[PDB]
């Protein structure tokens, strides 16, 4: 099973994207991020109200449900001949970008991110080798495109969520992902093809020829 | 085929003492310590090359933190105490008792106690919210179905000391988190651990636990007073498995 990570940041458009992939090919399945399991366990509420109290708490359980969700799909589902399965971000998204982001920004501290991370590595290092990328699929839209569509789909928790929270996200995901300037300590993730995509337009425009550069992108894998 | 035994019992039971003298009785037997270390001294993994230039820093001790304000930090503490119980289980496990011809690998808690009697505990004197109390079962749930099987237990001990006995026992410890710990906890907690091990009348989502066989020693007296019965005890629990 290849497994390909879509990257991008809040509302750039992954589910979209994710859920018109999933249709070309019988032999490709989707990992959706579980934002219903979030919604109510309303943890997400919670950490965007209080992101100093709830951060750590919240990050646990994204991270958790992620790798939950993302081994059921391979322990079951797809016989098929050249399957790939898509996960809506990662494990390395979680750590690197959100939850490192969170500690930048003092809504962690020392105590609870050094657990963070001691969490992260263990949990991973039981698995790791099961769920890793075979690919990453950066869906790039500016700040303001996605402060835009944040608008459009209307959830109610994510309405107060400054541009400046968007434009720090934004940094670290092109640093990791388009400079590759930043470190994780899992070292294959440096020999990982990345395909980005700018989504910035409108979906009526330009958009259906970027899904034939991707399954151009998984015909080299 | 090694059998895995769980050592009960209120904070300052005697736990440590009883089950580190008991093990030189055989090379068969292997202790796994509680990792409580880690918790008051907290430090993730260093970098290849940063731990040559860098020392590992002195972190956070995340049980004064739970103690100074539970209703902060016990979701944490416990998410933390739990991942590390289960690491340092599991390395014990895969680790040591080759060469060993009838192995017993005697736990310090079991993930049991820490969700049973620990978490259960803080969810009840309102120190975790639902959502924490339910993010908290979620995983530990989950971290059963994947690493347990691995980790059942064949029997467990219960060191069994009177609330007042135990808060004696921590002033003799001196262990500095723990000073301001009311005999109230130590009440609460060694309820729980009656309800468990003793009268077992404590509903469990693992089903063997039914079933698993518990040995019951009195512990209050001065170690070496019952310590000749405790291990005779002990010795007949291990051939009944
Ligand atoms: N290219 C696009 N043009 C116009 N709307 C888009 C585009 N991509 C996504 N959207 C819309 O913007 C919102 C956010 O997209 P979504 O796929 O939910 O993002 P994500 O899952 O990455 O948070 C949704 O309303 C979606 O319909
Ligand atoms: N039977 C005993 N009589 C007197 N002191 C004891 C006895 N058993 C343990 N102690 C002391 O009580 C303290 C707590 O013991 P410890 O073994 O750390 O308990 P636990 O491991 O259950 O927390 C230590 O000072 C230990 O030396
Ligand atoms: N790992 C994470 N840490 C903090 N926030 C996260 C994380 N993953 C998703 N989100 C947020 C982004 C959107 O608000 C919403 C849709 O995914 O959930
Ligand atoms: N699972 C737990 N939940 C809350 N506290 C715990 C847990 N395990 C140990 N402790 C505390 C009690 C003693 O201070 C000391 C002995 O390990 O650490």
């Amino acid at each position: 099973i290849k497994k390909i990570s879509i990257e991008g940041n809040i509302a750039a458009g992954k589910s979209t994207f994710v859920n018109i992939l999933k249709q070309l090919s019988e032999d490709w399945e989707v990992v959706p991020e579980p934002v219903a399991r979030w919604s109510n366990v309303n943890v997400l509420q919670m950490m965007y109200e209080k992101p100093e109290r709830w951060s750590f708490t919240f990050q646990t359980y994204a991270c958790l449900s992620r790798i939950r969700a993302q081994l059921a799909s391979l322990n079951g589902k797809l016989d098929a001949e050249k399957p790939v399965l898509f996960f809506e971000r990662s494990v390395y998204s979680d750590r690197y970008i959100f939850a490192s982001n969170l500690y930048e920004s003092e809504s962690m501290n020392e105590t609870e991110w050094t657990i963070y991370q001691d969490w992260h590595d263990w949990m991973n290092n039981q698995f790791g080798q099961s769920l890793e990328l075979d690919g990453i699929i950066y869906l790039q839209a500016t700040p303001e495109t996605c402060l835009h569509r944040i608008y459009l789909r209307g959830r109610n928790e994510e309405q107060g969520i400054p541009l400046e929270y968007l434009e720090k996200l934004h940094y670290k995901h092109e640093s990791w992902l388009l400079h590759r300037t930043l470190k994780t300590n899992f070292d294959y993730l440096q020999e990982v093809p990345i395909l980005t995509l700018d989504v910035n337009e409108d979906f009526k425009d330009k958009y259906a020829s970027l899904v034939e550069k991707v399954k151009e992108f998984l015909s080299t894998l």
